[PDB]
């Protein structure tokens, strides 16, 4: 598993890396652990946490794209076609780097 997005995320300062990676794990785990709950498959682009703590961080949105999210006008969406396996892959790579 050699992710360009996770590698880029890891180039951030330790504190910024921790902030963004925490959110990334949360978004993945919410889907992985609640497969029946469609609300976790969308993240609003203007959501305060997302827009201020994730989106500005180098590599972070690309981690979501590698997970399988796609960008819509107002939200990122984890589509019906998206593999849970791939979502899990990136979750695992991030978790290893968080320690």
């Amino acid at each position: 598993s050699a992710s360009p997005a996770v590698a880029e995320l890891c180039q951030n300062t330790p504190e910024t890396f921790l902030e963004a990676s925490k959110l990334l794990l949360t978004y993945a785990d919410n889907i992985l652990r609640n497969p029946s709950d469609e609300k976790y498959r969308s993240i609003r682009i203007g959501n305060t946490a997302f827009s201020t703590r994730l989106l500005p961080v180098r590599g972070a949105v690309e981690c979501l794209f590698e997970m399988g999210f796609e960008e819509g006008e107002t939200h990122l969406i984890f589509p019906k076609k998206a593999s849970v396996e791939q979502l899990q892959k990136i979750r695992d790579l991030i978790a290893i780097e968080r320690s």
